């Protein structure tokens, strides 16, 4: 059993590096991040351009959606994140407290708390409605690649360049668990399976595993694509057949098959690294984006 993913937009408008990619958990939007401090929605459907949304001074790394598509968190070169009311394109916090560049964002199912995590190897967990810093957690010793909570809330999960991933509990701050690697690569991408039971890593040696969480145990592996150098994002693919979906950089976007880790289908069209990408929450549909040479997103669609 193969998807058969086939290009259906190409999203032109980002005028440097495309970074981030989400769909909102309502399925209705798309929102990008990019190096040229803009955030753009797109309707998701019909990759129909909405609105730009601005106010980031530099670069943004990232962007995450509330649970009732209403607002949007994003983290910027420029030290802060910012959460956005998505109808009116209005900034209502701006979140000050890392000492540089904040590289990853995310709400809590919930929406009440924001994770961040920032080359200042911290993560920080920040009430929405205030914007007030609630904790600061010494995370890890290199920039923090990414930041995820569980599906209740109760747990996140980080990586680091320092080579770890991380397992907080969110209401403590203290940590629970630490994935260590005998040779230690940064790991440049984590995030828990839809379930939470499961976490996906990605290391700087072409390589995604998927780890047991409860047991401390690698269940997978996941090989094909080039990743040694970029923070390349990627997902469980649940709504058809169960995959894995990543960017790579030789361009292509990587579908394996979760069980058997198989490669399913390679996606070619970008001229640059793919280092988002993005699952649909209802639909056989994937977003793509990539690097300063390409601008572009990319939505495709599959049968299964
Ligand atoms: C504005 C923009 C546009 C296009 C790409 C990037 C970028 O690559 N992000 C980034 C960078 C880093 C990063 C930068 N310096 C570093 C210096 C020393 C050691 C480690 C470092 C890690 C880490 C993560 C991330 N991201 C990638 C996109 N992703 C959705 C969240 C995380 C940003
Ligand atoms: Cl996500």
């Amino acid at each position: 059993v193969k998807p058969n993913y086939a290009l259906k937009f190409t999203l032109a408008g980002h005028t440097k590096a495309v970074s981030s990619v989400k769909f909102s958990p309502n399925g209705e939007w798309l929102a990008s991040s990019s190096a040229d401090k803009l955030i753009k929605i797109w309707g998701a459907y019909d990759g129909k351009f909405e609105k730009t949304i601005s106010g980031h001074k530099l670069g943004i790394s990232d962007v995450a959606w509330s649970s009732d598509s209403n607002l949007l968190v994003s983290a910027s070169d420029d030290k802060t994140l910012k959460i956005w009311d998505v109808s009116s394109g209005k900034c209502l916090k701006t979140l000050k407290g890392h000492s540089n560049y904040v590289f990853c964002c995310n709400f809590n199912p919930q929406s009440n708390l924001i994770v961040s995590g920032s080359f200042d190897e911290s993560v920080r967990i920040w009430d929405v409605k205030t914007g007030k810093c609630l904790k600061t957690l010494p995370a890890h010793s290199d920039p923090v690649s990414a930041v995820h909570f569980n599906r209740d809330g109760s747990l996140i999960v980080s990586s680091s360049y320092d080579g770890l991933c991380r397992i907080w509990d969110t209401a403590s701050g203290q940590c629970l668990k630490t994935l260590i690697d005998d040779d230690n690569p940064p790991v440049s991408f984590v995030k828990f399976s839809p379930n939470g039971k499961y976490i996906l890593a990605a290391t700087l040696d072409n390589t995604l595993k998927l780890w047991d969480y409860s047991k401390g145990k690698c269940l997978k592996t996941y090989t094909g694509h080039k990743n040694e150098k970029y923070c390349i994002f990627a997902n469980f693919s649940v709504t058809g057949g169960k995959w894995i979906v990543s960017g790579s950089e030789d361009n292509l976007v990587y579908i394996w098959n979760l069980q058997t880790k198989e490669i399913v289908q390679k996606l070619q069209g970008h001229t640059d690294v793919v280092i988002s990408t993005a699952c649909h929450p209802t639909e056989n549909i994937i977003a793509s984006a990539a690097l300063e040479n390409d601008k572009t997103i990319k939505l495709w669609k599959s049968d299964c």
